[PDB]
């Protein structure tokens, strides 16, 4: 499950083919298609993943598997 408060965690959606605007298919993390109701998270890149896929990636580089694009909070008051 996921290793941060609700409130910290990267946002989500249930993928739904019936109404998916956004151009991705498939987890490239795992290679396995998107299938209904499997939880996604979405990165501030806009780029999209199985959540327990993005999670171990993001723990382990904190990059976009895809763009590499750093995923991390900024924060106000720190740089
Ligand atoms: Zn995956
Ligand atoms: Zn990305």
């Amino acid at each position: 499950g996921s290793t941060k408060a609700d409130i910290e965690q990267l946002p989500s959606y249930r993928f739904n083919p019936n109404n998916h605007q956004s151009e991705q298919t498939l987890c490239v993390v795992c290679m396995c298609d998107f299938e209904s109701r499997q939880l996604l998270r979405v990165l501030p890149c806009n780029h999209e993943f199985h959540a327990k896929c993005v999670d171990k990636w993001l723990k382990a580089n904190r990059t976009c598997p895809i763009c590499r694009a750093d995923a991390s909070e900024v924060h106000r008051d720190s740089e």
